[PDB]
């Protein structure tokens, strides 16, 4: 029975963990201010939709990272027989506790933020509703199944079956980004900025399942602290700079996206 | 350790607490039967959409209040060091239990009912998709971060940080109600009814973050039973009477709200 | 003190229970491959929306059934006084545990998939946004209040009160399916197929609250393993075959539903 307080103190006293988390909370807040200021000029409703959708990314990120830092969305789980992190221990409170400190809260960051990124990119590319619906539903399925994998402690094999379903959903999102929206952006007159954001999104997103497989959730070659910093670095690019690049464009081309 | 039945019994056997819960269950139930009856004559689809979104308010309310009354959405939390309610006891059942009875279920009632209130009001004001999206998203963020605040026990200051984040989201919603949709109602031809509903909402909505701060979750000047009734009083106005007013107007201005 | 592993193992070792779960994981997966293959030639965006909504049904189902088989969305609950399943035991890990193995994960399978079934049927019927919004919101309310009913252990009466609220939400869905969309399909040119799929849906959907009342969650004439197969059988028809029938039509009549999103 680990308390939220003990997990909160655990993040603290842990150099890599505390920094990877609190640094994103600060970068998330600064992004919001920068983005709100960068977009005060917008007037086109559609251009503003792309703007707000994008601003929600760091908004979800600051709130979600606070969920982790606070200890609210953190748990200690025991990995099943065969798992490379099975048998691990953690010092919480005044005793050694079996298990791994699991930052499941990240999956909430992803479930709520990724759809916004997709909504922004889809609108930017001039996507019809079918593709937006397809990309977003499967993106959500990808995040939720990823969370289920991280939460499964009954069977090592089951954790990886979850991982495989999540990857299949990932592929659907990738196909829309790489093939469908790439084409739609041409008709939208945003093919250039879309290619840039598209490349950045694909490379960064491909990084998450890699970190998962290598971190404590996977084969654990990366300690709980390094797994967290890997994710945090990826978020900075996939979220904060991605958002800046998109907004930097929008604010100079409000006329191009001003449609229906 | 505390069972659901023990919380269910705690609510009963306590006139204040129970009355603030079972009364809203009955009032909600009656409001549904009344709202459905009231709108049975509607024929326009857009008008019908506003009525259903409004009818969902008391639907979500009766379900959520049942969640609280049954003990399903209630928990016992120990406040952090420095919290005005630290070191409290409850006596769940017949044993003295440390902590405070936390009715976190109210937040779900809010995260699900407020978007419906906003959707109805936005449509009534002739709002475009951009503003509805902005209003609803930040509103949900408001409710979720508010829930996170109540559920945080690791730090006293963390709770207020959540509270601060939620207030920021609250201001975004308020701005759209007061400034944005105020102008939209004009062109939509519902400027006069929106005024009454706008005021009512902004005044009633301001009561929640105030009650929070004064109740057990906040500085704790109001006992658990008084906070409950404070919220229930607010729910009765911001939901039932507010919904009756909106519906009464809608049924009288179906033609106007339909557009063409 | 019941762990996810103990529940995972309880399912395994229980022939009825393991089969009701793993068979659907397999049929859901085969359904997805079959459905993606069937709809490969679609081009119209409205036709494709109907296809994706339908395909999402077995996608949700495979994930959620894995949730159940893994033990992630299963818990042990003790029924309230007067409940026909009160005082039951389950034997987990090694000792006897009071309560009933509660597969609440099924409600998540429902709350996420039923909306897709409705979206697909609504579009097939040429429904306007109002009825679609009304059908989907009350359907979700139906699934959520149902989950609350199963999760309620404090009062036997409260359990059935949640059940009644859920039924009322169900009546809204049924009304839209039987009265509203039945007429819209005529104007959409999809009466024949819609009426068929609507009827198949209504009959199967009616099966769920009946199983709930007869199963371990209700009067318990059906033990845990049997209530599970009752639900798994309903799912096979209401999801996999229903979706297969709907896609069979879609892929031979793209032009009829082509219209515009
Ligand atoms: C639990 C309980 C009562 C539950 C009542 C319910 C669930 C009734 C819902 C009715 C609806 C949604 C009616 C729809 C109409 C529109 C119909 C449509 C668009 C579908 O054609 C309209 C004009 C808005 O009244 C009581 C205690
Ligand atoms: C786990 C597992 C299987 C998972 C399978 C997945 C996730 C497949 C998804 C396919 C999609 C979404 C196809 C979309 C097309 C439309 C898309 C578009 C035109 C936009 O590319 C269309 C015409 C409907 O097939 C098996 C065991
Ligand atoms: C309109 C829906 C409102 C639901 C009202 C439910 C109230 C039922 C209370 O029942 C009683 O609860 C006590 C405490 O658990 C038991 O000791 C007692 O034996 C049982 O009879
Ligand atoms: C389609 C989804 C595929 C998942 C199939 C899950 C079945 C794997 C069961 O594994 C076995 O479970 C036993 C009891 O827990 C262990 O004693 C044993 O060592 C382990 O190997
Ligand atoms: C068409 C659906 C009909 C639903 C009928 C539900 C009735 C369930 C009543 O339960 C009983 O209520 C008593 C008084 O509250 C408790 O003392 C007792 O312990 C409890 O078991
Ligand atoms: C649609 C399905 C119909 C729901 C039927 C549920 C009613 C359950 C009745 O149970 C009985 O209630 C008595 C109190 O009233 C208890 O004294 C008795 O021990 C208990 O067995
Ligand atoms: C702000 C967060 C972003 C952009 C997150 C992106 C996350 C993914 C692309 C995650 C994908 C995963 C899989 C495909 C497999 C299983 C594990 C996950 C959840 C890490
Ligand atoms: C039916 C329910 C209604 C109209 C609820 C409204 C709720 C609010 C305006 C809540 C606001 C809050 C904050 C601004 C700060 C933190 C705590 C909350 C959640 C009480
Ligand atoms: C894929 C799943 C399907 C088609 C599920 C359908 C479920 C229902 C129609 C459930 C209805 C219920 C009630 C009306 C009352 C309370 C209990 C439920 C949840 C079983």
């Amino acid at each position: 029975e680990v308390t939220q307080r003990e997990l909160f103190e655990f993040v603290l006293n842990d150099p890599l963990l505390a920094s990877s988390l609190y640094i994103n909370i600060a970068l998330a807040g600064l992004s919001i201010l920068l983005f709100v200021f960068m977009t005060r000029g917008l007037d086109d409703p559609r251009a503003k939709l792309i703007a707000v959708s994008t601003i929600l990314v760091p908004v979800v990120s600051i709130a979600s990272y606070t969920g982790l830092a606070s200890g609210l969305t953190i748990s200690v789980l025991e990995m099943p027989a065969g798992h490379f992190a099975e048998g691990s221990s953690v010092m919480l409170g005044g005793e050694e506790v079996d298990g791994v400190v699991t930052m499941w809260g990240r999956y909430l960051t992803w479930a709520l933020s990724t759809p916004m990124i997709l909504l922004a990119l889809g609108l930017l590319a001039g996507s019809n509703a079918t593709k937006l619906f397809t990309a977003i539903t499967f993106d959500i399925a990808m995040c939720v199944t990823g969370l289920a994998a991280a939460l499964t402690t009954s069977s090592h094999l089951m954790r990886w079956f979850w991982y495989a379903i999540s990857c299949a959903c990932f592929i659907v999102v990738l196909y829309i980004l790489l093939v469908e929206w790439a084409q739609d952006a041409k008709a939208a007159g945003t093919a250039d900025i879309f290619s840039t954001l598209k490349l950045l999104t694909v490379v960064m997103w491909l990084g998450y399942p890699i970190v998962w497989a290598l971190g404590v959730e996977g084969v654990a070659v990366l300690p709980v602290g390094y797994t967290s910093w890997a994710y945090s670095a990826l978020d900075i690019v996939a979220k904060y700079i991605f958002a800046f690049l998109l907004l930097n464009y929008l604010t100079s081309n409000e006329g191009v996206v001003s449609g229906s």
